[PDB]
């Protein structure tokens, strides 16, 4: 095609993310009259999200996904998006990104410093905790070898509840669980399904600890070369796909607990008050490290009412 473009992702071919990316690719090919074709590169084929963000910056990859929280790699105060229990729900995540001074500045910096244009934001689920033994209370987390992505906020979740975090690549997790080299992991339910972690985890605990969004991102080096009518095709398609993406996740969260029960998984509902209490020293440490920019971002987010 005139524009043979590439969209990389860590999620696999059975995931919501892949499904929504297929919708995006289809719409762009149709509405561009075949001028643009977008090929998908799932399962970390091109590296992980940190690696794919570098590739968008350089111009060697055209599209990828990232959470708003992942920009904590560059701007420490952006960890606010994944401090456990701080962001209440997706309504708050949307307003945090688009309707605060903090979020609006972050979007501008992504463009200026990191070479990426934010096309749209979707919901990517709320993280829960699976394990090879029951989590009936925070006490059960003690010494649990909890696999997490290599991201400071997930490492801190594990640390502050008393678990022993082991950071790993997403592709390696299934085998780590199966072999009991680790005792659990902490993705949203849709990823537990997509990765078939339920085949290798007898327990699921509703820890509700981190709220994931998902940003549809384009390399500035690619976006700048598209005539404005094709830029509009891509932007409109990204917005349409994001609504569909969010819907997949919202619908799954209704149904997936019952799906896992029928696969033989036991579900627990530990008291979250001690989980939330355990994070108070982490928020303090966040404010100590990130200074006034962090305190301000927290304030702006804590002001957002979570009811639509
Ligand atoms: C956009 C993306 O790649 N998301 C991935 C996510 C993020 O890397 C971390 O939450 C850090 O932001 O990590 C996973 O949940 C994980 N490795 O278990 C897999 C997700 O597909």
């Amino acid at each position: 095609a005139d524009y043979d473009l590439k969209f990389g992702m860590n999620a696999g071919t059975s995931s919501n993310e892949y499904k929504a990316a297929e919708m995006f690719a289809k719409e762009v090919k149709e509405k561009s009259q075949g001028k643009i074709e977008i090929s998908l590169y799932p399962s970390s084929q091109l590296g992980d999200d940190r690696a794919m963000l570098k590739q968008l910056k350089d111009g060697s990859l055209d599209f990828t996904f990232a959470e708003s929280a992942r920009f904590q790699l560059f701007y420490p105060e952006a960890a606010v998006f994944a401090l456990p229990y701080v962001i209440s729900n997706y309504n708050v995540a949307q307003k945090a990104l688009f309707d605060t001074e903090f979020g609006k500045d972050l979007i501008k910096k992504m463009d200026k410093d990191l070479g990426v244009t934010l096309l749209s934001q979707a919901y990517n689920g709320t993280r829960q905790t699976t394990s090879n033994r029951a989590i009936n209370s925070i006490a059960d987390m003690k010494g649990l070898k909890l696999e997490v992505p290599n991201a400071a906020t997930n490492l801190a979740y594990a640390k502050y509840v008393g678990a022993s975090p082991t950071p790993m690549a997403f592709s390696e997790v299934y085998l780590a669980l199966q072999t009991n080299a680790v005792d659990g992991q902490e993705n949203p339910l849709a990823a537990v399904q997509a990765q078939k972690f339920y085949e290798v985890q007898k327990f699921l605990a509703m820890t509700n600890h981190i709220l994931n969004d998902q940003l549809y991102l384009v390399s500035n080096e690619t976006y700048k070369e598209l005539p404005e009518d094709l830029q509009k095709v891509v932007k409109d398609a990204a917005e349409n796909a994001a609504k569909y993406h969010t819907k997949l996740f919202v619908d799954g969260e209704k149904d997936l607990v019952t799906f896992f029960e029928k696969q033989g998984v036991k579900i627990t509902h530990p008291d979250l008050v001690p989980f939330k209490e355990s994070m108070k020293p982490y928020y303090a440490e966040f404010v100590k490290q990130t200074g006034q920019k962090g305190e301000s971002a927290l304030k702006q987010i804590e002001a957002i009412n979570p009811h639509h």
